[PDB]
């Protein structure tokens, strides 16, 4: 009657109560400004939606190879060569249910009981939980607003132990929205290569960039970095396809084949017609992406300016993704208390940094309409003035 | 360099050489009579496809609850009450990527290193591999043509040890097409109940029955069995939705919640619009099912008689699914050899029984048109004659 230890070790969500309160308030018709979303507000581009409907009509509703539709594995490989300078072939990629499964399959393929996985904080909520489902030991590397929430190569080097099996490297970042410069990624890749450790490069937000920030896949830092790294990414953020559940793992054939064995004995191939939508996302014009990015840039401008004019905060300027992760340390309140109080007092929903391993910060998403942002930021400022 | 022990323990497929070759042969102009498919030939019913297209058009493309869409979880619970006499509510349901992920999540939730899992042979190929991915130890129970390829409760009792944690029970069965009668299901249920052993009830083929055979969910055998059993099923076979990847886990709330946590940290929710199609499958008329079933019953009758009139083969009568699993023992050959030459020499595709733990048999699938069946059965007879 006892559950496996691996699942018992998974931590319960820290945002259960605040999420329920927000839900209930909305059910009552209370005017809430929400900045908790972890997905774009845009609809999936029409041509991607149409491709999927066409595949459905064409009968693309049967089983397919576990590694994914050959046409999509090819499109992905070509995209990685063209955009990221990564020399991959179709044999190097595995189609998964979102970037999440890509990461999950990598963990089960590489992490054995006892292995340590270095995870810089703040971190995407699922990272340590996934490491634990694979029976590994999460090694959290804390960062500060003073360091732009970035881990240094020396910080990584110090955390390496004979048990260290993997380094999780997410840029641009959720929840900070911070972007490691190409020189910074090259410097991090250098430490990894020297210590001979594998790197999981989570590049899901690669296209959501601002102020001419530049994205460099860590695997493109050098041929040695390429040999010990895998790309975990997908179509969710670039194309507002969060609900499609289509992503991929790209790396050395040996690893990919092992990850593919796992895919075949867990979920089998990814939804066939959903894969066709992803084919269209890469095979067609990227105009939709730039149009969406432009709206984001406009929202970012507004929220950043507002946040910068508020007392009691410290927000490092983010150049990627669609999040702001300001420090609320000056308020002397923990993230749970701060966000719960802000919601109750001013009806503004934000995510406590505690969920990402940073109790003195909060996450806001500007992936919502400008009017919600303007009104919400006004309420937030008023809240800060009332508690300092 | 070194992959986790869990994935290195997963055996390589010995079927993708045929099931995939027959395809390559078909695509090359060669007239192949394929009886190797593990999915129906029928297209997904129109109303289900339309329901999915409508969802896509309506923007059901965002993240959703890890447990699945509330409407689908409710439609599933109702279906289980109405069809299988199970009293599940929505809280007992977890929407997964096919019945395969339902089984996978269950394994990860309750199977730990050292745990033993009893698996009746011939078994669905993935069962032992999934047990091993959860680091468990499979305990395979051999059956013979004499026992109609069905295990007896005494055989199960004899195999139970203090390390036994689970019994995998699949009926109707893949690859045998055999159906355990309600009395047999009740008998097996009581051995499990007496031992306080949990039962994984793989009921995916529950609707595909013949000669008025009857399907009884193990959990409906008694309140005690209902307490320690779970249903792993889906829409794949009943509605020709194999490529949709929509299935479910149904069981006690505590277990379902644990499986849901794993779902949340592995793949997240199941493709949102694909789920809306599953809703249409259960909410609408079941005429599509009876029609396909009718076409299946006609093909079965023909293949069954053709097989029964073939000396050198012994095939118990299958009353479920769309498979036949005749013994080729008389030929004194291994299924790998037999199936290999049959394809090479007569362009007839069948799956080696060795894949399912029974090298002295072969699986035939009659999920194809009648003309292909009569032609293929004539080629099979000739082949047999040549080696007997
Ligand atoms: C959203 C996200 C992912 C992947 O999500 P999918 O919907 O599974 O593709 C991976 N990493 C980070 C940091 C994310 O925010
Ligand atoms: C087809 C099948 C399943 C379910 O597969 P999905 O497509 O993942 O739902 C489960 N068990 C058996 C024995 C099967 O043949």
């Amino acid at each position: 009657m006892k559950l496996a230890a691996r699942v018992e070790s998974v931590s319960p969500s820290m945002t259960l109560i605040i999420d329920a309160k927000a839900k209930a308030m909305k059910a009552e018709g209370i005017d809430v400004c929400s900045f908790s979303a972890g997905e774009p507000d845009f609809n999936t581009p029409k041509h991607i939606v149409e491709a999927a409907k066409a595949a459905l009509e064409q009968g693309k509703t049967r089983y397919g190879p576990a590694a994914g539709e050959p046409r999509l594995r090819e499109a992905i490989a070509q995209k990685l060569q063209r955009d990221n300078g990564l020399c991959y072939g179709a044999d190097n990629i595995l189609v998964t249910n979102g970037g999440k499964q890509s990461i999950f399959n990598l963990m089960l393929a590489m992490i054995e009981p006892g292995d340590e996985v270095i995870i810089p904080a703040p971190f995407w909520v699922s990272y340590p939980e996934m490491v634990k489902l694979a029976e590994g030991t999460p090694v959290i590397l804390p960062t500060t607003v003073e360091t732009q929430f970035k881990v240094s190569p020396e910080q990584i080097r110090q955390a390496i132990t004979p048990k260290t099996k993997l380094l999780v490297f997410n840029t641009p970042s959720n929840p900070t929205g911070m972007v490691y410069t190409p020189d910074e990624v090259r410097a991090i890749a250098q430490v990894a290569v020297e210590a001979g450790l594998w790197v999981l490069s989570d590049e899901i937000y690669e296209k959501i960039l601002y102020d001419d920030a530049q994205h460099l896949s860590i695997g493109a830092a050098s041929p040695e970095a390429y040999e010990r790294s895998v790309v975990c990414s997908g179509f969710a953020k670039t194309y507002a396809m969060t609900g499609w559940r289509v992503g991929f793992l790209a790396g050395p054939v040996p690893l990919v084949k092992a990850a593919t064995k796992i895919q075949g004995h867990s979920t089998s191939n990814v939804c066939t017609f959903a894969q066709y939508g992803a084919i269209a996302a890469y095979e067609n014009s990227q105009d939709c992406v730039q149009e969406m990015l432009a709206a984001f840039a406009e929202r970012r401008r507004y929220m950043l300016d507002a946040l910068n004019a508020m007392p009691g905060l410290e927000c490092p300027k983010p150049d990627g993704a669609f999040y702001m992760f300001p420090s609320i340390a000056k308020t002397g309140r923990s993230s749970l208390d701060f966000c719960s109080e802000l919601l109750d007092q001013h009806q503004v929903a934000t995510v406590p940094g505690a969920a990402f391993g940073a109790d003195d910060c909060i996450r806001l998403s500007y992936a919502t309409d400008l009017d919600t942002i303007k009104r919400g930021m006004e309420r937030l400022e008023k809240f800060l003035h009332g508690i300092l």
